[PDB]
């Protein structure tokens, strides 16, 4: 749902790249920090 | 409640500075002007 003072993103659909219809999607707000970090590799565990 | 084209502020709660949970609060929008002015002193009246 909506988050106060936060960015949002839209998902849209195309019919042969001729119709564009958006949908309210992904309200996201964020604080900056060094603790959280996105990792591309899906596997995460006790490994070397 | 929300005000169109206006800033908003969040109130949050902390459990021993370990959990942060915000609440949609104080939608405020404003025009600039010289009439209204915030005064720190609570007492306001006919005084010198």
């Amino acid at each position: 749902k909506d988050i106060p003072g936060g960015c949002a993103m839209p998902i849209v659909a195309n019919w042969a790249y001729s119709k564009y219809y958006t949908i309210g999607s992904l309200y996201v707000s964020w604080s900056d920090g060094d603790g959280i970090t996105g990792v591309p590799q899906p596997v995460e565990g006790v490994s070397s």
